[PDB]
This record gives C-alpha cells, structure tokens and sequence, in this order.
C-alpha cells in the first residue's frame, strides 16, 4: 500500500470523536506489520514538513499517512498527524490517543523547553486520567505505561541557541526535578515526571530556523526514525498489522465516545476475541478438509476411523494454537473440542449407517436366492436340512468375502440369521432322514451357535463402547499438552518483556535517588516490588 495523501483517521467533529470509516477500510486491507510514527504538536509548528520528509516526498482529529518502510523490508510506515491541538476539550484525548496508537511518539515545538513548552505539552499531566493500562480491579495503574507507551521524540524547531551539551544531554537536564514542595515546585517536576516514568526511551533533535544545513538536520532525524523506530506491538509479542490497528481505533474511539476510559488491556482482549473465534473456524475447516480426504465412510473397524479423526484433531488444535492469543479461561478451546467432538459422533453414526446399508444390501443379493428356494419348497424333503444347512454356510462364506463392509456387518447378518430361525427348524423336524434324536443334537448345536454368537455382539458392543470413552481422553490429553506448551512460551515472552520493563524502573529510580528525591524513588521502588511480585505469577487451566 502507497497513498498518496494524508486520510483523516479520527476526525473532531460536533464535540465528537468518529473514525473515518473510510480510513478503516483501508488499514483492513493492509496486511504487513506496521511501525507507526505519531508526529504531536500545536498546530502551525511545521509538523507537515517533517510529515513530508518522513513519507519519503481542515479540521480537528488525527490524520494517517501509510507508505511502505524504507529501511525494513516487508514493513509498513504509518503516519499519523495531529491537527488542531491548542485552536480543546478533546484536545487531550487526541494526544492520549497519538500515545496508544504509535511505536514511537514525536512531539514537536518551536523555540526551547522553557516554562512556556512545559505549559503547552499539559498534555502529559493527563495521561494518568486518559489511559488506563489494566483491565481489572496499592500502586497506580499508570506505573504500567512504561511498559507499553512508545519512545518520546521532542524535536526543537526554530532552536536559535548554543550546545558542549548534545541535543540528549539539554533534554536530560531540562527534565532534572526541582527542589522544594511548593507548588510553583509541584508544577514544575510534573510534566518531567511525567515524561520520565511513562516512555521507555527519550530522543531530542534541535533544528536551526529554515537552507542545506536544515535539509540534513532533517535528514539526520529521519535516519534516525528509519533505523529506531520499532514495529508496534501489543503486549505478548503481538505485531500489529492493518486489521490489529483497526481493532484499537474503534475500541480506544468507542471507549471515549461512551464516557469510559481506553484501556490497553480490553483492546487486547477485543482484538483476542476476533482473532481467537477466526482461528476456532480456521481450525475447523482445516479438520473438515484432512477429514474428508481421508475417510471412505465404510471403515474396517472403529480404530481407523478413531484415528483418523486423532491425526485431524491434533493438527486442528495445532492450526488453533499458532493462530490464537489470550484465550482467557481457553474458552474458544473449549469451544473448539466441542465442535470437534459433535464432528466425531457425525462421522460415526454415519459410518455405523453407511454399513448397515452395504450389508443390509448385500443380504438382499446373496441370502433372496436361497430365501425364495425355501418358497418353492426345494428343501422340504428328504436329506432337505443338510442340504439347506450347506448352502446357509456358502451363502454366508460369500457374506464374509465381500470387500469392505464395517462395524456393523456382525449384527446385520446375526439380526437375519434369527429371523429366519423358525424357518430353518421347520425344515429340520420335517425332514425323515435324520433320527428324532439327531433332531435334538441339531437343535442343541444350533441354540448353542446362536447364544455364542449373541454373546459376542454384547462383547464387541463392549469394546467399541470403551474405545469411544478411551479415544475421549487422548483428545482431552492433547489439548492438554498444547494448550501446556503454548502457556510456557507465552509465559516466557511475558517474563521477556517484564525484565525489560525492571531494567527500566530500576534504572530511573536510582536516578531518582542519586538526584536526591527520596519520595521518588520510594515511590518507584513500590513500582518494582509490585513488578516482581507479579512476575512470579503463574496461570492456571480452566479444568472444570
Ligand atoms: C492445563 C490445562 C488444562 C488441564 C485444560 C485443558 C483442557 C481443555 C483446554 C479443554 C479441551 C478438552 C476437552 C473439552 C476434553
């Protein structure tokens, strides 16, 4: 994707927040993951012209500018825009909302950072009652920015003034607290608190008034957006691409909209609840498919069939875990064994009903011919029992010999055998070959056949009865051990981005203490404590 303009992402209109449906229906399309610059400042600052440099070349709200990165392959540069601060009341939620939305956050003045800037960049003194990290109910909940806000870029325009001091160095010093507990005191350290605590990463470039030497001043600051600015992503190593950034518009422009507050955490969950019920269908489909492709729905025995479901359902389970995040209480798991448990019990009760019509077939073909012989009366006679008993047998050789007929060829051909029971002692007590007492032999031989066999139907109704309730429990084993492996590795990126946000409190925090700011720093050591604490956590399954 390349636009050629700016499109107005969130538009200010009538007191109102909306995004530009337009807009969205542009970032859906975009696919690669996105590394998003927020450019931040009063308006008429000249943040247009680095808008410009940066893509490579009305009214209020935030305007997006995507074109592909020059640096990452694969990547894509988002530009957004803030047009109209300081011209009010959603002045601040435009800022806070530049914050959510950007891997790194540039805000732009004219002049130095005096009194004046402090005043104008108030912004930052809200963020506390704009931005809620945590979704659910003795530390602030702002204590958690740091370990999702973006880097903080503050570019100097118009800075006629002599560094030596680096454009860092000025920035550092500049956010040194003051002193005293007065409230000129209070105001002063606020916003440099602010700025310290919240992003990760501080950066200052200063620009000389506008020139060859403004041109590479601009340069400079362009490399350095080029090569810095890491891709944005949700806590857990999401990536967001087009469809992921579109998710957090409308959640973070809902929440305003409704009164409540935006909320990092409920964004990840809303995108999870997309993205987890698509990989719920994802999985199923791919199962439906390997199914298919698989299974001739008359099967040998249950066990090929039961297998052929396991191999589906593992690499199902496999197609759902890579694709989901956040499965809290792993419901769309749950969801997913549901429905592949009701696609189980649907391939067997048609594989049982696909037997019972090849074999209920074949008793039509092989055993009618013998069935209208004993119309006819072509065995009632002498020597007619032997006869009828020897052609039964090849009749029945010729059943078993057929090719493939299932888990229900037994008791389709035993179901008949018994109904024509009576039919068969008919011909035997007519018969005056045969001794009244080798009558009674073949009547015991007979009932003694018949409750064998009646006996080994219950047996088979037995063992396919377990292997139902045995397979039950290796499905439930493998969402088991996947669902195990992928909480390890998720609690793993965890634990990764947790460290780095200790290494980040700790750091300012015995800054704060060497600067002399005991209340500071004890307030940042609470901070880490609370960090390390929850750094130990470990979820739980969801069993019952
Ligand atoms: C550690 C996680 C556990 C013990 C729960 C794993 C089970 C599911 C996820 C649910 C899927 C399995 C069935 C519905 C049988």
């Amino acid at each position: 994707i390349h636009m050629t303009g700016p499109m107005c992402l969130i538009e200010n209109t009538n007191g109102r927040l909306m995004a530009n449906p337009e807009a969205l229906k542009i970032l859906s399309a975009i696919t690669q993951p996105m590394v998003v610059v927020a450019i931040v400042g009063l308006y008429r600052t000249g943040k247009s012209y680095l808008m410009n440099k940066l893509a490579g070349k009305h009214t209020k709200g935030i305007w997006m500018w995507c074109v592909p990165h020059p640096k990452k392959p694969g990547h894509i540069l988002v530009l957004l825009d803030t047009e109209g601060l300081g011209d009010n009341q959603n002045d601040s939620w435009i800022f806070a909302l530049a914050v959510l939305l950007s891997s790194t956050f540039v805000y732009n003045s004219i002049g130095t950072i005096n009194q004046q800037a402090m005043d104008q960049l108030y912004y930052v003194t809200e963020l506390t009652h704009r931005i809620r990290s945590k979704s659910s109910p003795e530390v602030e909940d702002s204590a958690d920015f740091v370990s999702f806000f973006p880097d903080f870029v503050w570019t100097l325009r118009d800075f006629s003034l002599d560094l030596p001091l680096t454009p860092d160095e000025y920035l550092t010093y500049s956010l040194k607290l003051k002193k005293g507990t007065s409230q000129k005191d209070e105001t002063f350290n606020l916003p440099r608190l602010c700025i310290r605590k919240f992003f990760p990463k501080k950066k200052c470039f200063v620009f000389d008034r506008p020139d060859p030497e403004f041109v590479q001043q601009v340069a400079d600051f362009c490399s350095y957006i080029f090569s810095n600015s890491k891709t944005k992503t949700l806590s857990g190593g999401i990536q967001v691409n087009g469809p992921r950034l579109e998710s957090l518009v409308l959640t973070y422009v809902n929440a305003i909209s409704s009164g409540d507050l935006p909320c990092m955490e409920n964004a990840v969950l809303a995108l999870a609840q997309i993205e987890n019920s698509a990989a719920v269908q994802k999985a199923i489909a791919h199962y439906e498919q390997q199914m298919g492709q698989k299974v001739q729905l008359p099967t040998e025995t249950l066990q090929e069939l039961l297998d052929l479901h396991r191999d589906s359902e593992r690499e199902a389970i496999e197609v759902f875990i890579r694709s989901s995040f956040k499965d809290v209480d792993h419901l769309f798991q749950k969801e997913l064994a549901a429905q592949l448990e009701k696609k189980r019990d649907d391939f067997c009760k048609q594989n049982q009903e696909a037997s019972s019509d090849r074999c209920s077939a074949l008793l039509q073909v092989i055993f009618s011919p013998l069935e209208e012989e004993v119309k006819a009366g072509i065995y009632s006679k002498p020597g007619g029992y032997r006869l009828f008993v020897q052609k039964l047998q090849d009749l029945k050789k010729k059943y078993y010999e057929e090719p493939r007929k299932g888990i229900q060829a037994e008791e389709i051909l035993q179901t008949y055998l018994k109904s024509k029971e009576s039919m068969t002692d008919a011909i035997l007590q007519t018969d005056q070959t045969l001794t009244e007492k080798e009558k009674e032999i073949e009547v015991e031989r007979v009932k003694a056949e018949s409750a064998q066999a009646s006996a080994k139907m219950l047996q088979e109704m037995q063992r396919k009865n377990e292997q139902m309730m045995e397979q039950k429990e290796r499905s439930y084993q493998e969402h088991l051990k996947q669902l195990t492996e992928k909480m390890e590795n998720d609690r793993v990126q965890l634990l990764k981005e947790q460290e780095r946000t200790l290494a980040l409190k700790l750091q300012e925090q015995e800054q704060l203490l060497k600067e002399g700011f005991q209340k500071e720093s004890r307030i940042m050591k609470n901070e880490i404590q609370d960090l390390q604490t929850k750094m130990r956590r470990r979820k739980a399954c969801t069993i019952s």
